[PDB]
């Protein structure tokens, strides 16, 4: 009956948030460990240890579409790397209250961030994505690794899953529930976004030029603006706020400035499934 309660990948010990369904018999040793390149699960330091000088992975699967500087990021489709994903999805679930699928992964395509040195390209986080999406779903489970939240990765990802979008021309949305993380990280970029655009453009535009320029949802670019105070409500019409004063301080605080690492387009290699 004893869950899974802590790892080790790379070189972080993690205590688990959640239940994941690792076969029984990985739950009852007092440690999971991982291979923090082809994400293997294993019982045994030793049988870990073996692993890692016979393991010749440095990187994810598939494809690797964005790189700047140290920062990459890996496509894998889970028809083609199914064991990956499989156990890429058993380790977000150790973090993740809400994500249900773990074993049937063929329908997603998995996004995986990596910070990247002289040993390989070592994992930080993810996003996973239907591959059809009729529900305008752009994000089906994103995840940080608990070492790395808060530290403007979550952005990243969340940046790079609207990037995905804009190149598909589609409004795009994450499933629902976000973590409580989530719905914080989200509002935080959407802000950042909003904020960047509303400063530079020197000519007037509605929520629905914002959307078209971002692939936010007008719903959520309403929201934003309104927590901003940056829109009001006049004649049955919504109708965005001026006042590049404001822009400037929000830009500044802490909790909308331009996070330390962003994705830069053209540094992205990527064209949409026809
Ligand atoms: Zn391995």
């Amino acid at each position: 009956v004893k869950y899974v309660d802590k790892i080790h990948i790379g070189n972080y010990e993690i205590d688990a948030w959640y239940f994941s369904p690792f076969p029984e018999d990985y739950g009852k040793q007092p440690k999971l460990w991982l291979c923090e390149y082809c994400l293997k699960y294993m019982k045994y330091e030793k049988s870990y240890r073996f692993h890692l000088g016979q393991c010749q992975w440095r990187q994810p699967p598939g494809k690797e579409i964005y790189r700047k500087s140290n920062i990459s990021v890996y496509e894998v489709d889970g028809k083609d790397h199914k064991i990956y994903c499989q156990n890429l999805c058993l380790l977000a679930k150790l973090f993740l209250d809400h994500k249900t699928l773990y074993f049937d992964v063929e329908p997603f395509v998995f996004y995986i961030l990596t910070e990247v040195d002289r040993q390989g390209a070592h994992i930080v986080g993810y996003f996973s994505k239907e591959k059809e999406s009729p529900d305008g779903n752009n994000v089906a489970c994103i995840l940080t690794l608990p070492p790395y939240q808060r530290r403007g990765y979550g952005k990243f990802l969340i940046a790079f899953s609207y990037e995905l979008s804009k190149l598909e021309s589609t409004v795009g949305s994450p499933e629902k529930p976000l973590s409580d993380l989530g719905k914080l990280s989200y509002r935080s970029y959407w802000s950042w976004v909003l904020l960047e655009i509303l400063r530079d453009f020197r000519g007037t535009l509605s929520i629905k030029d914002l959307s078209q320029m971002t692939s936010i949802t007008q719903n959520d670019i309403i929201s934003t603006l309104q927590s901003l105070n940056m829109v009001k409500y006049w004649k049955g019409q919504h109708v965005i706020c001026v006042t590049p004063k404001l822009v400037e301080e929000h830009l500044k605080s802490a909790q909308y400035k331009k996070p330390p690492i962003t994705v830069d387009s053209v540094c992205l290699k990527w064209a949409p499934p026809k």
